[PDB]
């Protein structure tokens, strides 16, 4: 045949990578951070209804970004489209350094603690077994990715099934409370609502931080079977999926815990488990554990398939595209992505990273939007498959506009941290990529040129035809 990444990807596959890497495991474990900063259950329900919407906003512009340039990488092909190089290897390095690692390691971590937690629920977990676990989950699923791609997707979709059926199980047992006649939580809610832009704000953004997995198939959209059909209708089944689990979701931690009894909990899932399915409640750990799992792998296909992207154009260097010869899968990309998942796992706390990189994700989303208003005012009769209205881009650009302000008046140390990761990164773009091929050093392309065709057939990878 020829050797491509093959389409590979239907809409079933589709739909499980957005669900997957959407719904997580913020739902089971953080849930309370609508919940803290508007004191009511009506409030905190009527908030994530809002995120929902502003994140389906945010979902149709992208599905309208995706079948516009269709190509992978969600951020990085809508930067590098409508700007170019400089701000799309900003970002592809920031996601490089801080953004995909941190993810991924935080994801693994999670499995491992929640794996282990049924025969741990009081005490803590050991740090050394946890990342032990965290390195052998990061370790199969980037051998799965490397095998086949059909092993990815089944195995997205697999636990994404195992994801919608656990909280399919929370809302039915929340749902089944309701009707007992126990609602009790609900009888006067809109109660202790607090009613300040400053709280409502903060809501508001811990909503829409809730809702952060609808580009996954953007990243995968050069192999999708139908794109032009099946990235509008992937996202546009997987908003209201995960929409309606996360109110219902909330609904039935409301029904069963009261406000107390859910702030002051580590993991509300699992103290939800705890008060109502007496034993088996080491379902929900379990369960939270292979929602981890479908995450990780989301994350993984994701990032592999970004620097695939990356290494396409001038950025990373080009031994990282090359698609195996007899499986069609980037094994240089999954290999480099899980080493440097890998790394991050020796970092003893891994969360201040997130605390690092949240204002350049959410800048990078925003920029990508910026860059669709931009290609539709410049080349306006490209075509188009959908064109939708100019009214999501303008409202999903203030979105993440307020998206950005939080962190940069919140925290705005940590935001001129990741800002330094980012143009930290820079240096390496005004010697090397904005220098042309045949003047940068002989010596060093003759080193890299070694390396790339021994870990070539090594990888077993002819990169693309
Ligand atoms: C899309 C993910 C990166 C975030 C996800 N909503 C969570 O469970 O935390
Ligand atoms: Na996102």
């Amino acid at each position: 045949e020829q050797v491509k990444l093959k389409k590979e990807i239907s809409l079933l596959n589709g739909v499980c990578l957005i669900v997957g890497n959407m719904i997580g495991s913020g739902i089971f474990v953080s849930p309370k951070g609508v919940l803290i900063y508007s004191a009511s259950f009506g409030l905190s329900l009527v908030i994530w209804a809002v995120g929902g919407l502003f994140s389906v906003f945010g979902a149709l512009c992208y599905a309208e970004l995706g079948t516009t340039i269709k190509k992978s990488g969600a951020s990085y092909a809508y930067i590098l489209e409508a700007f170019g190089g400089f701000l799309a290897f900003i970002r592809l390095w920031t996601s490089l350094l801080i953004i995909e690692p941190t993810s991924q390691a935080i994801i693994a971590i999670t499995f491992a603690n929640y794996m282990v937690q049924p025969l741990f629920p009081s005490c803590f977990a050991p740090y050394a077994a946890s990342r032990l676990l965290a390195a052998a989950c990061i370790c199969l699923l980037t051998f799965i990715n490397c095998a086949y791609v059909k092993w990815g997707t089944l195995v997205q979709d697999i636990f994404t099934y195992a994801k919608v059926l656990a909280l399919i199980a929370v809302i039915v047992a929340g749902i089944v409370r309701l009707g007992q006649g126990a609602s009790t939580h609900f009888e006067n809610s809109f109660e202790g609502s607090s009613f300040a832009v400053g709280d409502i704000a903060l809501a508001l953004y811990s909503a829409l931080f809730s809702y952060s997995g609808w580009d996954t198939l953007n990243y995968v959209t050069e192999e999708i079977k139908n794109p032009e059909r099946n990235l509008p209708l992937s996202i546009g089944i997987s908003m209201p999926i995960v929409t309606i689990i996360y109110i219902l979701t909330n609904v039935a931690y409301y029904t069963v815990l009261d406000m107390r009894d859910i702030l002051a909990s580590d993991a509300v899932a699992v103290t939800f488990a705890d008060q109502i399915f007496g034993i088996f409640n080491w379902i929900i750990p379990l369960s939270v554990a292979l929602s981890c799992f479908g995450g990780l792998n989301a994350s993984i296909v994701a990032a592999s398939r970004l620097f695939f992207v990356g290494s396409r154009e001038g950025h990373l260097p080009d031994a990282i595209c090359m698609i195996h010869v007899e499986r069609f899968t980037p094994v240089p990309s999954l290999l480099f992505n899980g080493i440097m998942a890998l790394i991050y796992l020796c970092v003893e706390d891994i969360f201040q990273l997130i605390n690092y990189y949240s204002f350049s994700y959410w800048f990078f989303v925003g920029l990508s939007i910026v860059g669709q208003l931009y290609l539709r005012w410049k080349e306006p009769d490209r075509p188009r498959p959908l064109k939708l209205s100019v009214f999501f881009p303008i409202v999903f650009c203030l979105c993440t506009i307020f998206l950005v302000a939080v962190p940069l008046y919140s925290d705005t140390i940590n935001s001129l941290i990741g800002i330094a990761i980012a143009l930290s990164g820079l240096p390496f773009y005004f010697l090397i990529i904005r220098v042309p091929e045949h003047k940068r050093p002989l010596y060093l392309r003759r080193i890299v040129g070694s390396a790339t065709r021994y870990l070539q057939v090594l990888c077993m990878s002819v990169a693309a035809e």
